[PDB]
Parts: structure tokens; sequence; C-alpha cells
């Protein structure tokens, strides 16, 4: 025993590695694909189902299933296959000589924590494990002890206010609008230009359109007047069949849904009011140190111009006598993992593991009373 | 002129009727809903906004706003719509030939009473009006002149000690934890079983889960051991789509928040210590007659086992040489209206109305020197 | 006309009745209470002010005023209300067909006797009246014509020597230390145990602590050593809220102030030296008959052990060749009333009344040339 | 040995330092706060409980307790923590090489002095100590030997008359209305403007509103007519969350409760009649020197206009032939400490200490026969 495993099994992308590093080694999407066609040439390298990157590169013949829906592991058979591909097939590591540090989103079902610990204690047989919380590791990568997090991953966004290491769990605002729901809205409004993107392998292409051509408008109704003079707004993208598409106001009208969720028919508020309603629900004393520390994390905070849109809109809600400081690090896509690798590298942490001999005599219901 | 109107505009339910009756005629929720969708079939009975019961049955397409937050009327445009729906559209009564008796919670802002009187004196043009206090009408329905009230409505709970018709305003203990804050905590902990109830049309469903399946545990830490042997505790409820939910220890863990407000993260005491601190702040003579008369009122005192839990916990605080007598009538959900209907039916009361010719020469500031 | 009224309006208690009986009918405290709180339920048995026992059982919401301070009637509006409650509301008697026999303490202001007679001759319109002296009716209840009285009521204590029915007015020793000044000292030293008794309804409780648990130590500095071995001295009393209080050397240190008035900061001598200096201001031949007749009266002589303490301390002052005989009846709390009912029942007395036709032609200044 | 410690452990603020100085060094509130939230990041500077200023600055996550209620130490575990924070963590001094001079209010329980001496003689092990009286050091800072003090701290107010170094302890008038009871009334009447200040960390904000915007009205009913023309009376205050609040006639209605305690429902009189009743209970030959020397002390006498209101209201009680002279020094907030630092600097005082070898052979009951 020298080091520990840090697995940030997100809903859209698995980020794993070793503790003590700075960048994760195994970064691959959490996709399981079964082939949906006949396969006349039986043999010669054909498997029952593909996982990770090899299900991404063979995706014309596959139907691609994500096992994690909204931070919630729905298909426990495919999730066990992703962890099997994570340990053996990309870290080349034995599970039995490394403690693991899983994460999860807050406000998940309790059955999600119980089954992750049970799989790690007879399917892989880790020595000890620990299920952290994704948003408090985002501060702890940032070198802070106080701030509100906007951890906008692929399945869920969730605010967590921390003041000096103390979580305020009544002010956690979990929302169910993230990079899956922006992708599935971007497919819906690429139809009006003509492009029918229907399959589950075509949502892997619209996800790549979104990661290249989408930005956040600083003023939305002003940019909707710029598309009337449709000149410099349009850019192009070459599909995997060599076709080019043209995309106009759909570049910014897709990440506007983070700030006006009524485009996809949600009765909730944007991420500017969900952050502001997670500060008003805190105590009146700590609102200086929460307005001055807004930490973004996860991949959906990587649109160009989103740290300038939140600061333009929280300022319109917070009173004008104090500064709003959106803090977006450049590596904020991997920031949950980096804080996990820092956490498992501490010396004040090794009493906080959940060892197997402490597990089995106390049952898998132990993991809830060890977190929050 | 024969009779008077009695309107208990609560924060969660409007209860109105005529003076001298025994049960209110119009009992409808104080909800204003605007439609959040498009409405392609323009015409054929479509209005801009729905109030009351018709905003409850059509709530799938509406965003529902309660205009009374914590006993404080915030949206004066929509509170005017509920009174308009109260008089014309459910009592079928003209306002101009009936003096009305509004109520309110104690320790409200003074701007709340000034606007309720101003709206009644040019929007509806009532002859006279009177704004009572909700907790002293709860004794006066009970046929008492002495007692401490626990009027636990939908927005605010407040102790009001009355000794022999003399109010002790330095001992009124207003608290901000009631049936909204129990609903919003029950939505938070149904999530740990899996059920994401997010919209404002879904807090109308969790409010009905609370009114059917939640009880108060007599011993909370004993009932948490019963949920370990999870046998006779779980009951099922059928959603309006047809799904079933299996609520477990969330049945009693929701009304525990009345007795331990730190679950929703409040720095205030439970309703057993708020009652006992509202008696210690009284004079040492009258504590015989306040321990012997604990009157519950309002809707949030209707959980099965709350009159047995308050008596079990005030006894742990009060000295053991005297009896604690929680007095809970079966009609205590309507007990504020009944005492108001008795009060407007008295003969020693018709000089206490605030007539319009007395209003307009003195102004809207007259209403404060006519109460307490 | 058959019988006469006898009203011993003390400073702390009104004792009234008819002449010729042996016990007074109306024994109620001379308290007038106005309600200090608000009064939300206007009616149903609410009055501007309460007197006597109904101001005692409702005293949690009242500010209680004694209108007789140190034997001197200071509030003539409230004293008129105690007499009105005395005649109509507790004797059920008309004033106009009964001559009344008021009393008073000696050495009072002359304006006190004038106003008592002026009120009785137009407010109540009694036929005739007579203002006696309280201490000379204490011998006359005891069946003596020679003695020295220690009439220790609630406002004033005063020695009155009488030899053979001849009062010696130059040896009357009025002192201003009585049951109010012991109550207000007992409140001051119940604070050192922790108990804060502040209001004028809490002095109605400390007065009842004094009437149950206070005694007179035979040797004071010997009993202060018993409080060092704090074993059998302490007793417990139960408040009306149910809190038991512990009380040790405050039991006897409260009636020590009668014997050492420097505890409440008086430049006067105790009741043993006031009695002895009231005897050595008399003639040398009658001192054998005043030492052998020490009649006690008033309520503050009812502490257990005060006849044993006065006899132990006058003997330390009187010469050893002559005996001291403290005479304390069991009904000496009522002894001023009993002697007044004997006096009004005599046949050698009916020319001593002050009739109204003798009043009005001679003025209000007649009552002074009829007593002493 | 060169110098001595002077600790004025008040109810709302600890004022300590060394003898012989002119201003105290360690001024910090006597607050012990425990964290009430979860604490995810265990380590990195987290403690079980915070004291003093660090419990004030981190107060959003704390529940703040004052250990001294009404001059009475009600939590001996936390009071021991404030003395420990005083000696080591803000004076940086050893207890064992400095005699200390504690103070207390008059008329405290006897158990309060015994436990303060017991803690100083085994927990900190001082050489010698001395418990003074807070009001008699307020004269002795002022350079007087004759005067009456109105020492109005944070827990209690109390008058102490002194004529030429002789305390008149039967005229000491302790009251239980001070800067806590004015803060808790100011929270009650800030609610009628709309502001709910509920938590014990929000009473630390209302205490800072009181120290800025409150003044004593010279004529109360005249200023209540000024609030009808609500023009020059309102001022604004910026909360820690940057919300400005507007405050009108609550600026003077809060310190009016010092002069009319029936606003918070007390059966006591204001500080002008308590001072006047403390002078009339003294001897008639010294009332000229007490009317001419009214010394104020403690922080609650620092409202603008309180020396002009006492002089306006004692003059309406005292007879017109003798002058009233309210003497308020500008450093009267620290005046109890300054007179204590003078007292421990005298040469006629070193026989008045209570040394440990005098303590242990005589017991903890020695401290009471060494004062007054
Ligand atoms: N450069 C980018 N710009 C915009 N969105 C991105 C970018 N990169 C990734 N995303 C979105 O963020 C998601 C990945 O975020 P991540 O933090 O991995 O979420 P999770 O960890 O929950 O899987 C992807 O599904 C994608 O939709
Ligand atoms: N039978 C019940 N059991 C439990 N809770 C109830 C019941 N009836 C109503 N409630 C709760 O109490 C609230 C109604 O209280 P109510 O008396 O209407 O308050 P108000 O009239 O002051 O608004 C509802 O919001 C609901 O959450
Ligand atoms: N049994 C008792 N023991 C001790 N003190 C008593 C007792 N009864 C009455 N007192 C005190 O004496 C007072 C009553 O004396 P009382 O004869 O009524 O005087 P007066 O009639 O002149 O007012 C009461 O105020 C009470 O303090
Ligand atoms: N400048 C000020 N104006 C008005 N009130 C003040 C001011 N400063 C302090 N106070 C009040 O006085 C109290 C402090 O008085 P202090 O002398 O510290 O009392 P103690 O020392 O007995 O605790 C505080 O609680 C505060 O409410
Ligand atoms: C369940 C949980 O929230 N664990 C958790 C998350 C994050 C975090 C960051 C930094 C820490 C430092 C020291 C100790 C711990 C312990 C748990 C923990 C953390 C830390
Ligand atoms: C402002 C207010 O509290 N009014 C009020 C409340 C309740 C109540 C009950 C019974 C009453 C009987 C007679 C008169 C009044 C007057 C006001 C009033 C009441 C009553
Ligand atoms: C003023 C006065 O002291 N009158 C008084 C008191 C007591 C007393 C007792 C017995 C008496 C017998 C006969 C006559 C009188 C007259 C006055 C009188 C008394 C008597
Ligand atoms: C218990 C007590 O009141 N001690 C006390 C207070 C104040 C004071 C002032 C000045 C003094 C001068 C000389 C001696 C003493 C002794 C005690 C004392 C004082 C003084
Ligand atoms: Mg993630
Ligand atoms: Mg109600
Ligand atoms: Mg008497
Ligand atoms: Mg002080």
């Amino acid at each position: 025993e020298t080091t520990a495993l840090v697995c940030d099994n997100g809903s859209g992308l698995v980020k794993a590695g070793f503790a003590g590093d700075d960048a994760p080694r195994a970064v691959f999407p959490s996709i399981v694909g079964r082939p949906r066609h006949q396969g006349v040439m039986v043999g010669m390298g054909q498997k029952d189902s593909y996982v990770g990157d090899e299900a991404q590169s063979k995706r014309g013949i596959l139907t691609l299933k994500y096992p994690i829906e909204h931070g919630i592991i729905t298909n426990w058979d495919d999730m066990e296959k992703i962890w099997h591909h994570t340990f053996y097939n990309e870290l080349r590591v034995a599970p039995e000589e490394h403690p693991t540090l899983l994460t999860e989103a807050p406000l998940n079902p309790k059955a999600n924590r119980e089954k992750m610990t049970q799989i790690m204690f007879e399917t892989f047989n880790v020595p000890a494990m620990y299920v952290a919380i994704q948003a408090v590791l985002s501060l702890y990568a940032s070198g802070r002890t106080t701030g509100i997090v906007l951890d906008s991953g692929d399945g869920v966004t969730h605010n967590v206010p921390i003041y000096e290491g103390y979580a305020l769990p009544h002010a956690i605002m979990r929302l169910d609008l993230a990079g899956r729901d922006l992708t599935d809205y971007l497919m819906k409004i690429l139809t009006e230009r003509g492009y029918s993107f229907v399959t589950t392998a075509e949502r892997e292409i619209v996800r790549d359109i979104k990661e290249k051509l989408c930005y956040v408008a600083l003023d939305f109704e002003n940019e909707m007047a710029t598309a009337a003079s449709s000149s410099s707004l349009e850019k192009s993208y070459e599909l995997p069949d060599g076709q080019v598409i043209t995309i106009g106001n759909e570049r910014f009208r897709c990440p506007e849904t983070l700030f006006q969720p009524s485009f996809i028919g949600m009765e909730s508020a944007g991420i500017h009011e969900t952050t502001y309603n997670s500060i008003m629900k805190c105590d009146i004393d700590i609102r200086k140190d929460l307005y001055a520390n807004n930490v973004m994390s996860g991949g959906t905070t990587m649109y160009p111009g989103i740290a300038d849109r939140m600061q333009k809109e929280i300022t319109a809600l917070a009173p004008s006598t104090m500064k709003i400081k959106i803090i977006a690090p450049p590596e904020r896509k991997y920031s949950v993992w980096i804080g996990g690798s820092i956490l498992a590298s501490l010396s004040t942490f090794q009493q906080m593991w959940i060892t197997k001999q402490e597990y089995d005599e106390a049952g898998p219901s132990i993991v809830h009373r060890k977190c929050f």
C-alpha cells in the first residue's frame, strides 16, 4: 500500500486515477453499448457489449446506454461493467490493494450509496472506501474553505454553500438540468434548420457540436436581434460523414436554458436564481463570504461567457453594496477529481475510511452516518 | 343589514362565511396560478389566471403562487384577486351590505394592516370592518377566557397567553415554522427514497401526502429503532398518475421538525419549548391557569399524536407538582373562524367596528389603535 | 337599630363585622388593584379596578396598591372603595341604620381623623360614629384595665401604657417597622439564595412565605451557628408556579429585624427596648403593674417564639427583683376587633358616639376633642 | 510581583487589563458559541467552541450563548472558558503571578461569589483575589466619595447611594432591565417595519443597530408627533448582507423603555424613579449631596440624550429648591474598570486581598465577610 484510487463516476464521463496526482489518467465516457445488428462475420474480435471509448468509436452499430441518469445509477449491471473497465482495462490496477474514493451528488437516494458500497465490498473487494460529496471537493481543489459551489456536471447541477468547513444542508439546491438536457434541447432546435439527429449515436454528435460552437450570450434579447443581421453569428461544423451544417442563433440559445429553464418546460429557476436562493436561505452573517466566493465546477460551466453572465445576473439580484466574484478555474472540468486526489492524500483522513471489517459487522447502512 | 362576513384569510387556506354559523361555507386554498404553457386553442373558456379550487384542479399547466408568505401578504395584486373570488365567486355576496371581519397573525408588519383596510374601503367598499387576532379567537371559540394558544397555521405558529381576557403582549412567541416548512422538508426527504417532487404542482401533492400518512412519534428515538425492523411502519400512497410511493420513516420524521427545528436548520426552539418559554415570561400567579389551558388551533396541530407529544414534553419542563392539560377540539382546524363568527354575532361588539366615515377622516393608521 | 358596625381598617387587612360577636365576618386585605395589561376581550366580567379578595385571586394581571401606608391613609379615592366594598359587598349591610366604630393608630396626622369622619357623614351617611385607638382596645379585649400594649400590625407598632384606665400619652412610643417592612426585607434576602421576587404580586407571595416558615430565634447568634451545620434548619415552600424554594437562615433573620432594626437601616431601637423605654417614661410606682402585663396584639406578634424572646430580653433590661409576664392570647391577631365589638356593645357608651346633628353644627374638627 | 489583574466580567462584555493603567486592554464580548452545523472538512482549524471575538466573527455557523444572565453566572463550564480565554489568549499572562480583582453587581446570589473564588483558587491558582462591587468603583473612578450611581450595564441596572465612603445598603435598588432587554425589545419592534431578526446571531446585529441609531427622546410624546411628519427622523443602516433598513420612531422608542418599563411589561418604575426612590430611602440630611452627584456608568448610559432626560425627570420629582447634577463622564462605559485599576494600585489596599492561605483554612465562605 502506497496510494489510493480516486473515481469520479460522473453521469456523463468517468474520471478516475490515483491519489496524489494532479490530472486523472482514465477519462472515458460512461457508456455501455450493445450491438443492434446481426453480425454475420461471427468471431474475429466481437464482444457482447462495449464500454467506454471502444463503445464510442464503434457507435454506428451500437445502441448506447448511459447507466447514470440524474446522478442516479439506474442499471446496476452496466455500472458494474464500467467499474470493471475502469480498474482493469484502463488503470491496469488490482482493486484489492488500493482503497477507493467514490463520489456522488448530494440529495441522491439512499439506495444509491448502499449499492455502491456493496459492489465495492464483494465484486471488487477493495480494502476500504469512502463516498465523498462532489461539491465540497470542488472547493477543496480550489484551496478554499468557504464558498458556494455551482457543480454543473452532466446530469445534475447543485449548489452547496460552505462556510469555513461547515455544510449548510438546508440550503442545498439540487436541480435536474445539465448537459444531457442541453444536448436533447439542442437536437430539438437543430431540427428547425433541417438536421434530424435522432439516434443515440447522433446525440454523441450533438454533444460534440455543443462542446465546440456554443457560447453564453451576455444579453440574450440583444443577440436575438443580431441573428436578424445573420452575418458573423453563423459558424460551421463538419459531421463524421463530411457534411457541413450551419448553425446560427442555436449557438447561444442552447446554453440560455441554464438561465431560463422554461425553454425546455421546467418549473424551476435558472442557475442565477438557484445560486441566489441558496444564499438567501443561509444565515445573514455569511452572505459576504458566499457572494465573494462563487466556485464553478463540472463540465457544463465551460461555455465561453458563463462566468460573465452569472456575475451580470447575480449582481442584479444581490444588493449593490457588495462584490460578486465568480471564480472559474481553467481546470474546473476536472476539479472534482483534483480535490478528491488532494483529500485521499491527506494524513488527517485515514481514520475516515470505511474498512471492510467495519462494514460487514455493521452492515452497508454504515455509509450514511459517515457523511453529512 | 342582518349579518356580517367573517374572512379568515390564512396563509394556506381561505376560510370564509357569514357570522353566526358553525362551519365556514367557502374553504378554498389561497392560490393564484398563471398558465406557464402556450395555449394553442385560444378561446373556449381560457382565462389569464385562476384562483382557488379552479387553480387546484387545473394545476398541471399552472405555476402556483401563494400570495401570503409567512402570514405577510407579499403580492397585493393577487391577494385582491382572492378576496374578489371570495365575495362574488364563492359566497355570491355583495361586499357593500355586510361588515367584514378580517383576521391576521400577531406581530405582523404594520403595513399589512394598513393595506387590508385600504383595499376594503375603496376596492370593495364595505360598511365597516375589524381586524382581529387569530389566536385570541381560538380561545373565544373554545369557550374560555384564559389560556395559552398554540395557533399553528400554514405559515406561522405563535403562542399568545391570555389570562382572563387580558393579553400579555410581551410573552407572545411568534415562530416561522408551519405547514409550508413541513411540506418543503417532506419533499426534501422523499428524495432519499427516490421520489423527486420539484414543481409547485408537486408541492400540492406532497401537502396531501402529509395530510394522510404523517403522524407524530411519541418517542422519536424509539421509533427510529422501529424503522430498523421495517415491518408495520410503511404505508403506501397513490399519486395522481397511478404510481405508488412507499413512505417509511418519513411519516414521523416530518412532524418531528415541529419539535426539533434544527432538521430544517433553524436556530429556534420546538413548539414545546416555545410554549414553556411563553409561560415563564408571564407572571408567576397565572401559570396555574396557563398550564391547565393549552389550546391548540390551526391546521398543523391536526397530526395524530401531537396532543400526546406536547403533553409528554411540557411535563418534562414544567415542575411536576401541577397538571398539564393540552386541549385540542376535533374542529380545531376551523377554530379561528368559529370564534370570529361568534365575535361578530355579539351584541357588545357593534361599537368596535371601524366604520368608513370614521376611517376616511382619520386615515388608514386608525386600525392600529383599535387592537390589543 | 339593634347593632353597630365595627371596622378595624388596618394597613394590611380589613377586619369588619357587627358589634357583640366574637369573630369578624369580613376579613379581607385592603388592596386595590388596577389591571395593567391590555384587555382584548372587552366584557364578560371585566371592571376598572378590583378590591379585596377578588384583587388577590386575579393578581397576576393587576398592579396592587395598599392605600394605607404607615397607618396613614394616602389614597382617599381607593380607601373610599374599600369601605364601599366592606359594607355592601361583604357585610351586605346598609350604612345608614348602623353606627360604625372605626379605629386608628395613635399619633397619626389630624387630617386622617377628619377625612374618615367626613367620608362617613356624606359618602355613607352613618347615623353616628366613633374613632377609637387600636392599642387601648387590645387591653379591653383581654379583660384588663392596666397594661402596656405591643400592638404590632402591618404598618406600625406602638406601645401604649395604660394604668387603671388612664392612658399616659407622653409614653406612647410609635415605631414604623412592621409586616410590610419585614416582607420587603424578606424579599431582599431571598435574593441571596437566588429567588428574585420583584412585582407587587410577588410581595403577596413573600408575605405568605413569612406567615408559614418564619420564626423568632431565642438566641440569634446561636442559631446563626446552626446554619453552619445546615441540617434541620431548612424547610421548603411551594410557589404557585410549582417551584419549590429552599430557605434556611432567612427564616429567623426576617423577624430578627423587630429586635435589631439596623438590618433594614433604622436609627431606632427594637421592640424590646421600645417597650422598656415606654415603661421607664412612666411613673415609678406603676412600673410593677406594667411589667406584669405585657399584652401583645396585631398580626406581627404571631411568629412562633416572640413571646419567649420578648420575655428573654426585657428581663435583661428590667431589674431582677420584678417579674415580666408577656401575655399573648391565641386570637391576638383579631384582638383589636374583639375589644371594639365589646366597646360598641356596652351600655355606658351610647353617649360617646359622634352623631351627625352634633357633627354638622360643630364641623369636622369635633372628632379630636372626643378622643384622649 | 509588580502589578495586578483587574477583570470586569460584565454580563455582555469582558473588560480586563492590568492595574495602574487608564484603559483596559482585553475588551471582548463574553460569548461562547458552539457550531450548530455539520462540519464536512474536519480539520484545518476547527474547534469545539469559540469564545470572545472569534465567536463573534464566525457567528453565522454558531449558536451564541451568554453565560451571565442578569449579573448571575448561569453556566460555570463556559464562564471558566472565558476567564481562560482572558488570561492566556488575550492578556498573554500567567494567572499565578498576579493577584486578580473580580467585580460583581450588588444583591447577587451568595453562590455566585463562592464559585468565582473557588475557580480562582484551584483552576487558575491566583495568589490573592478580591471581589469588589461594580457601582462603588464607578464613583471611585470619578474622583468622588459621595454620590449615587446609576450603573446600567448589559444585564442589570442598580442604584447605589454612597455618602462619604459609607454605603447605605438598604437603599440599593437593583433592576433587571438593561442592554439585553432593550435589544430584545428592539427586535420586537423592528418586526412591525418588516424585519425578522430571529437567531441569536441576529441579536448581535440588532445590538449594533442600537449602538448606532438609537437616542433618548427629551419629550417622548412630542417625538411621537414628529414621526407623523416622517421626515428628518428616519435613518438607514446597512446590514452585513448589504440590505439597507429604514428605521423611524424605533430610534427613540427603544431607549424609552429605560424610562417606562411597561413597554416590555414590567411592574417596576423607570430609572428616574428608581433613582429618586433610592434617594428618598436615604436619610434626609444627605439628600443634598446625592441630588448634586448623580454618576452614570455602564454602556447603556451612552445613548445621546440620556443625561438630559434624567435631569429633566428627576427635577420633576425632586423639590425645586435643590439642584440636580447628572455627571456623565465621556469614558463612563469603561468607568467600572478604571476605578478598579485605581483600587488595585493603592497602598491602603494590600491588606484587603484574600490570599490563598487565608482562603483554604477558612473556606469559600470567607468572601462574604470581606465586602460592604
Ligand atoms: N468544453 C465544453 N463546453 C461545454 N460543455 C461541455 C464541455 N465539455 C463537456 N461539456 C459538457 O459537460 C459534460 C461533462 O461534464 P462532467 O463534469 O464530466 O459531468 P459528469 O462529471 O457529471 O459526467 C458533458 O456531458 C458535456 O455535455
Ligand atoms: N388533517 C391534517 N393533517 C396534517 N396537516 C394538515 C391537515 N390539514 C391541514 N394540514 C396542514 O395545515 C395547513 C392548513 O392549516 P390552516 O389552518 O389552513 O392554516 P391557515 O388557515 O392559517 O393558512 C395545510 O397547509 C396543511 O399543510
Ligand atoms: N400567622 C402569621 N405569622 C406571621 N406574620 C403574620 C401572620 N399573620 C399575619 N402576619 C403579618 O401581619 C400582618 C397582618 O397584621 P394585621 O393584624 O392584619 O395588621 P393590621 O390589621 O393593622 O393591618 C400581615 O401583613 C402579615 O405580614
Ligand atoms: N455606544 C453605545 N450606545 C448605546 N448602547 C451601548 C453602546 N455601547 C454599548 N451599549 C450597550 O451597553 C452594553 C455594554 O455595557 P457594559 O458596560 O459592557 O455592560 P457590562 O459591562 O455590565 O456587561 C451593550 O450590551 C450594549 O447594549
Ligand atoms: C461525506 C463528505 O462530505 N466527505 C468529505 C468531503 C470533502 C472533504 C474535503 C476536505 C476534507 C478535509 C479533512 C477531512 C475531510 C473529511 C471528509 C470530507 C472532506 C474532508
Ligand atoms: C384586535 C383584537 O384582538 N380584537 C378582539 C379579539 C377577540 C375578541 C374576543 C372576544 C371579545 C368579546 C368582546 C369584545 C371583544 C373585542 C375585541 C376582540 C374580542 C372581543
Ligand atoms: C378615643 C378612645 O380611646 N376611646 C375609648 C377606647 C377604649 C375604651 C374601652 C373601654 C371603655 C369603657 C367605657 C367608656 C369608654 C370610652 C372610650 C373608650 C373606651 C371606653
Ligand atoms: C467589597 C467592596 O465594596 N470593596 C471596595 C470597593 C471600592 C473601594 C474604593 C476605594 C477604597 C479605598 C480604600 C479601601 C477600600 C476597600 C474596599 C473597597 C474600596 C476601597
Ligand atoms: Mg461530475
Ligand atoms: Mg389561520
Ligand atoms: Mg391593626
Ligand atoms: Mg458592567
